[PDB]
This record gives C-alpha cells, structure tokens and sequence, in this order.
C-alpha cells in the first residue's frame, strides 16, 4: 500500500523516538533523519487509514503559487488554517477594544467560557478582514509566508525574485539540471520570526521524462503536520509536471526533527490499527496548463475511501 | 563497518543508477534521494578503501571556519582545492598576458604540452597570490564561497550575519531546538554563480547529550565528492560538540542527485574488492575550545590504515 512509510514512520518514532520536550513545554518523542518514498505512479498520497481535507490542502497551495500572503483568499476559501497568525498580529496591535486574548492559544484549551470569547473575536476578526479592504491590507497579510517566499524573495538591491516561477522555466529547457531548488530559508528573517518555514527546501528533478521532488522538513508533527505535508507536495509535483509536459515521478521526503506529541500518543495507535485501502486519484484539467492560473475547479480527487477522521488536540 | 553506507552508496547507483548526462556532456549513473547515517561514536568516517587525504579537509575546514573566502591561507596550507576558482577569474580579466587558457580544465586532459604551460602558468598566479598583497586582495578572494557563506551572509541593509556563529551560541542555550539550521542557499546569488553550493543545507540536533548532523547535498560526485564530504562534515560535527562540551552522535548524509560518473566506473569497481579495516579516530586539543581559533596542529587523526589512493581523472 502506498502510505505505508507513513505508518512506518509513526510506528518507528513510537519505537525508537527517545523523548525530548519543545517550546510548547509539551514533551514529544522525537527522532533525526527520516526519509520516505512515495512512488506517485501508484497513487495519490492522501491517507486512507484517516479522514484528510483535500479542500484545505488545494486551498493552501493555490494560495502559495499565487505569490499571495494575505489571509482574505484563503478565508474566502473557507480555509482557516492560518488564522491565528492574523489574529495573533491584531491583537497585540494597536486599536484593538476587547476582551485581553494574552495567550488565547494555550489558553483556549483551558478556559471554557474563554473559548467562546475568543473564537466570537476571532469570527468578526476575519469578518473585518474578508470585507475592510483597508482592515485586510494591515493585519491580514502575514508578511513572510511560502507565497512569498517561493514567488517574490526580497533581494539586497529592493527587488524580488519569483523563485518558483524561474525553476519552472529552468525544467523546461535543461531538465537534467540539479540546481533546480526552492528555498524558503532567508538567514536575515529567521532571526525574528513566529516561525520559521517547516517545509525548508525542496529540489525537482527529471529523468526519464517523469518529475521527482525532494523537500527538506527541518521539523515535523507526525500526527497532524505530516499528513497534510505529503498531500500538499505530491500536488506540486503533479502540478508543475502536467505543467513542463513531463509524468510524475516520485515525492520524496526527508525529515530533520519528526516528532509525535506525548498527547497524541493513544490517537495514533488507534490509527495503527487500520488497514490502509487502495489510495485516491487525481485528475486534473487538461485544458489548463499555467499552474499559476490554476483553480479549486481544476483538480479533482477521484475514488477517496477514507476510514473516520481521527480527532487530536493542537498542543500550540 | 562504519564505511559501510557508502560502499552500498556506491553498489547501489552502480545498480538502480539510471543514465543521466550533465553539464560537463560527460554521461552519469544518478539516483535521487539518498540518505545515509553514520554513528560518530564508532569512529572517524575517513575512508580504508581507498587513501583520502585528511589534510586537506583540515585545511578547507579551518579556512570555512575563520570566514575567509581568499585562496592565500589555502596556499600557505599546500591546499589547491580551490584554485581552479580563482585562476579561472585571473585569465578572463584584465592584464592577463600569456597563453590563451581558454578552456584550461577541460584541454589539459587531451593536450599534453597545454598542460605544462598552463601548470606552471597557475604555479605563477599562485606565488603572485601568496606574495603580493595587492593581487591576492583582486584575484584570490573568490568572493561567495561556504566561508562567507556561513560566517558573513550578506543582508539587505548592507549588513552581515553569522549564521554558525550564532547557531553556536544557540545550541549552548537552547539545545533542544529545531531551528539549528545553516544554509548556503542565495537565491539572490544562484543564478549567476561559477558553482552554487553542493553542500546546500545542514541542522544540528541536540538530545542525551549528543550532537548531530545532517547534510542536504543537492549534487554528488560519488567517486571523488562524497569521500571529501563525508569526513568534512563528521570533523565539524565533532569541532562543534567539542565547543558546546557535547558528545559526538550521528552523521547524516542525505543527497539530491547523487551520480557517478561513466570514467570512474572501472576504479569505483577495483575499490568494491576492497575490506574495509577499523576506522580511524579523531584527538581534539583539550586545551582549546575556541574553534574559530583552532589551528592544524589542534587536530589528531590516530590509527589511519588505509588501501592505496585510487586513480581517477577529474571530469570538469
Ligand atoms: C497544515 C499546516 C500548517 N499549519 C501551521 C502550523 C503551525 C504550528 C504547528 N504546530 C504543531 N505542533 N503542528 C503543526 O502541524 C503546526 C502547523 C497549521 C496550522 C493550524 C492547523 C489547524 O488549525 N488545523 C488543525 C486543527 C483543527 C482544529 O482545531 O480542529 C488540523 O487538525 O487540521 C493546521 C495546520
Ligand atoms: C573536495 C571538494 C570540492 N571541490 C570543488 C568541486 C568542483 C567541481 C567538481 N566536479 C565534480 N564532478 N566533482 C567534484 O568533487 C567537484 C568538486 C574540489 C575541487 C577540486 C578538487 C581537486 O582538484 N582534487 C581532486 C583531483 C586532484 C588531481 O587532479 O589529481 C581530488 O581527487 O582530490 C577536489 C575537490
Ligand atoms: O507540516 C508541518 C508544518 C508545521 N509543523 C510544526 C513543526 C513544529 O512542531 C511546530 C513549529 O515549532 P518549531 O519546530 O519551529 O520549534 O510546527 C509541522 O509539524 N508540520
Ligand atoms: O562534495 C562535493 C562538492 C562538489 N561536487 C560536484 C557536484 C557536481 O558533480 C559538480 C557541480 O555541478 P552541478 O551539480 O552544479 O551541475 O561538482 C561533488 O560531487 N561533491
């Protein structure tokens, strides 16, 4: 079965993870240097042994290949994944007249009547933003985000460089190259940052006329992260192939930190206890050929039969 | 055997490595995605199967260590690593009068009287480095090299940031993070380098007092890279530990496109008949812990028993 690594990997950081504690002060089992292989011939990668939302994980990263950073797009896609980054910045900011949310993150999982305080906030937050275009254009772009770090790298000179967009056309005359990489590290931004781009870096390559990718997660969340992670990859590579006119190869992931929360613990061993079936599909429009000009409507996940969606705890 | 992985590194491109040319027109067996581990605390990774020369990964080392991006202090060291880079710049500029180089490198192969001109020609651009201030200071700096890259990344605002520096200081107060990351990756740089770095990424890991490493290499040369490499990034791995008065753990080298190429066939042969003997082991200074300050005579290799040197010609 193709996501195999997957459990491999949860099993294995379960077996051999020795335990380390983080930031969040929640202890985790963490190991260093993993690799998987998804060959993407065989299937798409979306996990069968657990319920993943492909509509968020398109959402994203249509959201990315735009160059765009700010959240409207993604909350007119009824994607909130990247909400508390927006709230976090209002809220410590001025004008803000409201209930203190000092730590709403943590704090949500404690206080009861608090939640309901903070997730009001939080709905009218992304109301003003969706409809203040003034609102939006100062608290709903998150700044440094994969969009525009893969699509508009700032230069020392104040200019901009659209990493992805050259790599693509790079592919399409010297297909054989091994300089064919994103990054999304930036040594001057790092430094002061509310966190530093898990997905770190990943490099295409073509032989046989089918299109592999390799990407670097210098850390990862084996139960929640790493599910969405491959999915949202493996898209990319399909993109970016169908788009150079090539096959599809294989996702490769290799990890730094891999992970699995203390709290997470019982989940994933329900999960393990699952038999993965025959993985989804994608097909995507043949008409359309500029991935940056791709839509929701363009991609179409065929025959996805997933076991029950797992529910686990964000340990911030 | 420790060397083992590599062995196998080899073995296998030699069997599942697919043709795949290159730059150099000169065809290669490549794969892509490897990943191998080497526990540091079994012993030094400097190959048995073949002599490499430990003293000049000492030398390049050091001068990446201090920040120097100048051939000079190579040189001094009897290092010519990295002359080519500098010589290269010395005959496609100004007040170059002599023999046409053009295409030194890859002519000195084919014509032998080309190759005693230009040898003493680079002996003669050497000595003027090595002795005249002046001409160092224009045509041995070889500007954007891993020195400056780790040591002196050059921001926006017309600053600089030392990336191993501070990742040091960090691991001493913060050893448990995942964010020990050093990358020699400009996209601002890339597209108009000689040669952008192979050796593009690597993050350090701290748990039960042990420090590891991993490399991500996004082109290897398996035959005369890897071998260089390996023992490169193990010496750092234990310079850095040293430092931060942690224990050495694993090495973790994980490639992009790693290949062989078609003239090393045979001699990668002839070394795979080879038994490797026990590992050799590395003596740091006790007295020492500056490692910005470390010099050649604070570096022991003990118990280095090894096959002869292999043969092989460098293909540009
Ligand atoms: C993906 C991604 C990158 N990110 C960014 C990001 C930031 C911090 C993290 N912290 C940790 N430990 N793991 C993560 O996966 C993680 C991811 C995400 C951020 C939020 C959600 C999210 O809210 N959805 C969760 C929980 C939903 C719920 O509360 O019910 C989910 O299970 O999907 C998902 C991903
Ligand atoms: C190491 C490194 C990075 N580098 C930079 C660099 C640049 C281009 C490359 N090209 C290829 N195919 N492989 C490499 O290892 C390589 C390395 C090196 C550059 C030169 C030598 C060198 O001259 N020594 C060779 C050959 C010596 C000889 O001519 O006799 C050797 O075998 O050591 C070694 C490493
Ligand atoms: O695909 C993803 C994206 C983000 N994160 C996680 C990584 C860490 O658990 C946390 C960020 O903490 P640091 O690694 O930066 O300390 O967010 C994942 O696990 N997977
Ligand atoms: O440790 C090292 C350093 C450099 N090179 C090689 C990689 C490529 O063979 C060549 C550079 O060519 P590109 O990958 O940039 O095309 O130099 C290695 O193999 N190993």
């Amino acid at each position: 079965m193709l996501e195999q690594p997957y459990l491999d990997l949860a099993k294995k950081v379960l077996d051999e993870g020795h335990f380390k504690p983080d930031r969040t002060h929640t202890g985790t089992y963490s190991i260093f240097g993993h690799q998987m292989r998804f060959d993407l011939s065989k299937g798409f990668p979306l996990l069968t042994t657990k319920k993943v939302p492909f509509g968020l994980i398109k959402s994203e990263l249509l959201w990315f290949l735009h160059g765009d950073t700010n959240i409207r797009f993604l909350l007119q896609h009824r994607n909130h994944i990247w909400d508390e980054w927006a709230f976090e910045k209002w809220v410590k900011s001025d004008e803000y007249h409201g209930p203190d949310m000092t730590d709403f993150g943590h704090r949500s999982q404690k206080d009861p009547e608090f939640a309901a305080v903070y997730h009001e906030e939080m709905a009218k937050f992304d109301d003003r933003v969706l409809h203040d275009d003034a609102f939006a254009a100062k608290y709903g772009d998150l700044g440094l985000v994969y969009g525009s770090q893969w699509r508009a790298w700032h230069t020392s000179k104040g200019d901009t460089i659209d990493q992805l967009g050259d790599v693509i056309e790079q592919i399409k005359t010297h297909p054989y190259s091994r300089r064919l990489i994103v990054s999304a590290w930036n040594p001057e931004d790092v430094p002061t940052m509310a966190l530093p781009p898990c997905h770190t870096l990943y490099q295409f390559y073509v032989n046989d006329g089918k299109l592999s990718l390799q990407l670097y997660q210098r850390s990862a969340d084996i139960f929640l992260g790493v599910p969405f992670c491959i999915a949202s990859y493996a898209l990319l590579t399909h993109l970016v192939a169908h788009e150079c006119g090539l096959e599809v190869g294989e996702f490769i992931h290799t990890f730094g930190d891999a992970h699995l929360y203390v709290n997470h613990l019982d989940q994933i061993k329900e999960q393990l206890s699952r038999t993965p079936r025959p993985a989804p599909t994608l097909q995507l429009n043949p008409d359309k050929h500029d991935i940056f000009d791709f839509d929701m409507k363009d991609i179409k996940l065929l025959n996805y039969d997933p076991y029950p969606a797992i529910k686990a705890p964000v340990a911030v």
